[PDB]
């Protein structure tokens, strides 16, 4: 014949490519074959005519499997010693794939009459649908997945078997007959089979709220359009401000609903269907209830059969999807618990047979100036790895809040699902199960040690110990901030580099509540650099909770005891700790502060900026995680004339307090917003500028921002920008999240390095 020895390599092997190459071939009737060698050997000999010799190579790009991106194609030229009457996939390393959203094709298939799965919720092809959330354990096989309880009906099998058909070997395949079925409940009571689905939505728009059995953990739903009902929900859940998550029909709806970014629309239509957060249009459309004091809004698009179909009816597009579980508990899997927890919470229920083994909270992502990073690693990512410059089988618990344990081997770390806040015992036990599962796709008796935040009180590290004492495995802790900063040089794959850490509450080395300082990740003998003049805050935890408890502590570093009294009078935030505790009495606590009796030393940028959020008309008592930092940002955006502040930087200390000083001296004249906006850049600019100077006086080409207060667009904008008068820097991107959640990754590449011996056994402790 007259073909071309096309040579491709990069993503083909592991993922499902053979099934694709086969179909695409026969479709163009171009008989040939696709050889296979291994992790690096899959060519294609499409020997045939010309009107198709091109179509094949042309389609391979625009039609390749989802979890795959062609990387190499060399049109060679070799004649087959024998023409090809049939196309063959002659063969001779499976990898747990993540949960993908419905494929553009299957969509039409269900959303349209002609098909067998006409309006079938559990629709799916071999190029999408659920995976991890229902993969019992490798080998990846039907007989070994949640879909096992469902024997395939003849019709399907025929397809499942046939190669040409896309549903080929689609383990999680089904139909309205052999496939699972939906149902409608209401704190008990129900109908049967398919009568529900349709009606289900007729209620979501009706006003009432109803939970939905997602693919990786069911969650409450509600018409985000009815300001009335949405508010109701916030009560049955005891959640006052946490930015709810909405789900619009098509991208269009998202537009008039708010703001659509360029590569954003891409990140949305992604196979992961994450909950991005884009600015809401000035003339607020949806009820201001969905999320107060926040320019952004949780946006979601349909992601699996039931979604699109459910969206059909209900008239109103925008819905509302949030972890169906009391504030503090993880998603509810077993329908059993669905009733034993939301009997009062939700109004109705919509569950299905197919059990959701592993939990999987929806992944949320928000873009920043420099690039586009995420915050919640889960949903459609896990269990996809990230490369570590070191090989060592080990576990890494990580932070305690917004945690995400990890495990690596050969040189790749594994970020788990959003194990939420390891606080409540409910959570703790959850992690154990997750780790157990992960360990079933890896090695037992991990030939290597563990990792945990340098805090001897985290329900996380708590495990690290008992776990260490178990199976007899060495234990190792590491600074919290040295992690966020490490999570960068691990994802960007590089060597020691200066970086800025701005977290809300980090267990710094030496009982020092860090959260604002630049460090040097020098491979050898690592050490701290810049810093903030520790400010006195009453109640380590209390301070974070009640803002005024910190606003005072920081003003003492510039004002006297009785002085702090007057300055506070610049506003009236006393009635804050009054709606949840005593008021005057709190101010009386000033003694505890003045006398320096009971006081813990901090340096968190989150708190610093937090105080500024109360030293104004912004916010008061914290209602969840990072409420001020965010509330203060949004408010700041509305500022035009960028004022010019300049938080000092002496030797290796930042008199950030002096910032407040000047801040107040401008209130009498400068608009309210312009202040929040100004201080934002100011605090950041002089904060980064330091990292810069230090880089030069230490021979380093680049720096890296990361940690809690890292998503602040205003700050991240200036900071990274300042690095323009130096060397190209980088901040954690989509792959890994700068936030706490992605701390384990930083730990893995960090502690794992310790084993290597390239790091001192104690330059992580002290
Ligand atoms: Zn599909
Ligand atoms: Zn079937
Ligand atoms: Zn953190």
């Amino acid at each position: 014949m007259k073909a071309y020895h096309i040579h491709v390599q990069g993503i083909v092997q592991a993922v499902g490519f053979r099934p694709f190459v086969y179909r695409i071939a026969h479709e163009h009737n171009l008989r040939g074959y696709v050889k296979n060698l291994g992790d690096a050997g899959v060519e294609i000999v499409v020997e045939g005519r010309e009107e198709d010799i091109e179509a094949f190579i042309e389609d391979l790009y625009k039609k390749k499997p989802p979890l795959a991106r062609i990387d190499r194609i060399e049109k060679k030229e070799i004649p087959p010693q024998g023409f090809d009457r049939f196309y063959i996939e002659k063969s001779s390393d499976s990898i747990i794939p993540p949960d993908i959203a419905i494929c553009d094709d299957c969509l039409r298939e269900l959303f349209d009459p002609t098909n067998k799965r006409y309006m079938y919720p559990f629709i799916v092809c071999t190029n999408c649908g659920p995976r991890f959330t229902i993969i019992e354990d490798l080998p990846y096989d039907r007989e070994n997945t949640t879909m096992k309880e469902f024997p395939m009906c003849d019709f399907c099998r025929s397809e499942y078997e046939d190669p040409l058909n896309r549903r080929y070997h689609a383990e999680p395949t089904a139909c309205p007959v052999c496939g699972p079925s939906y149902r409608l409940y209401t704190s008990d009571g129900q109908e049967i089979y398919g009568d529900p689905l349709r009606k289900a939505a007729e209620l979501i728009d009706k006003g009432y709220i109803v939970a939905i059995k997602g693919i990786g953990g069911i969650h409450l739903a509600c018409d985000a359009a009815n300001e009335e009902v949405v508010a109701e929900l916030r009560r049955r859940t005891f959640r006052p401000q946490k930015p709810f998550a909405i789900m619009a029909k098509d991208i269009e709806t998202v537009k008039s609903f708010a703001y659509v970014s360029p590569e954003e629309e891409e990140e949305l239509t992604s196979y992961r269907r994450p909950i991005i957060t884009l600015r809401k249009k000035e003339p607020f459309p949806l009820p201001e209830n969905l999320a107060p004091g926040l320019h952004t809004i949780g946006v979601m698009l349909p992601y699996a059969g039931t979604h699109y179909i459910l969206f059909h009816w209900s008239k109103t597009p925008v819905y509302v999807m949030t972890s169906a579980n009391y504030p503090g508990m993880p998603m509810v899997k077993d329908n059993e618990r669905a009733f034993e927890e939301l009997k009062d919470v939700a109004d109705y229920f919509l569950l299905h047979n197919r059990k959701i083994l592993n939990r999987a909270d929806d992944s949320v992502i928000r873009f920043v100036d420099g690039k586009r990073a995420v915050i919640r690693r889960s949903r459609g990512f896990v269990p996809l790895p990230i490369e570590i410059p070191f090989e060592y089988n080990g576990l890494a618990v990580g932070a305690e809040l917004m945690n995400a344990f990890g495990v690596a081997k050969n040189g790749k770390v594994y970020p788990s699902q959003y194990i939420g806040n390891t606080g409540k015992v409910e959570v703790l036990e959850f992690m154990r199960e997750a780790i157990a599962h992960f360990r079933k796709i890896l090695r037992v008796k991990n030939l290597d040690l563990i990792i945990a935040d340098l805090h001897p009180a985290y329900n996380t590290t708590k495990l690290a110990m008992e776990m260490a004492n178990e199976l007899d495995v060495e234990l190792l802790q590491v600074q919290h901030h040295y992690a966020h900063i490490a999570s960068v040089m691990a994802e960007k794959n590089l060597d020691s580099v200066i970086g800025i850490a701005l977290d809300g509450v980090g267990y710094g080395t030496d009982g020092n509540t860090w959260g604002g300082e630049v460090l040097y990740l020098g491979y050898e003998d690592v050490e701290r650099l810049a810093h903030i003049d520790y400010y006195p805050l009453p109640g380590g935890d209390l301070a974070s909770y009640y803002p005024l408890r910190a606003l005072m502590g920081i003003l003492s570093k510039v004002y006297s005891i009785d002085e702090l009294e007057g300055v506070i009078n610049r506003c009236c935030p006393k009635a804050v700790e009054s709606l949840k505790y005593g008021k005057v009495e709190f101010n009386v606590v000033l003694n505890q502060l003045a006398k320096g009796i009971n006081t813990a030393y901090a340096s968190s940028t989150g708190r610093v900026l937090d105080a500024i959020a109360v030293l104004l008309n912004v916010a008061y008592r914290r209602h969840y995680e990072g409420e001020p930092a965010m509330k203060l940002e949004s408010f700041a955006f509305k500022g035009k004339n960028d004022l010019k502040f300049e938080v000092p930087v002496e030797g290796e200390l930042i008199r950030v307090e002096e910032l407040f000083q000047s801040i107040l001296e401008a209130i009498e004249g400068a608009s309210p917003a312009d202040i929040a906006y100004s201080a934002h850049l100011a605090l950041a600019r002089a904060f980064a500028h330091t990292a810069v100077e230090r880089a030069r006086e230490f021979g380093v080409k680049n720096v890296a921002l990361s940690g809690g207060v890292a998503y602040n667009e205003l700050i991240t904008k200036m900071i990274r920008k300042v690095v323009e008068a130096n060397g190209l820097n980088f901040h954690v991107t989509t792959e890994v999240p700068r936030g706490d959640n992605g701390v384990n990754v930083g730990q893995a590449f960090l502690g794992g390095l310790y084993l290597e011996g390239y790091l001192t056994k104690e330059d992580l402790m002290l």
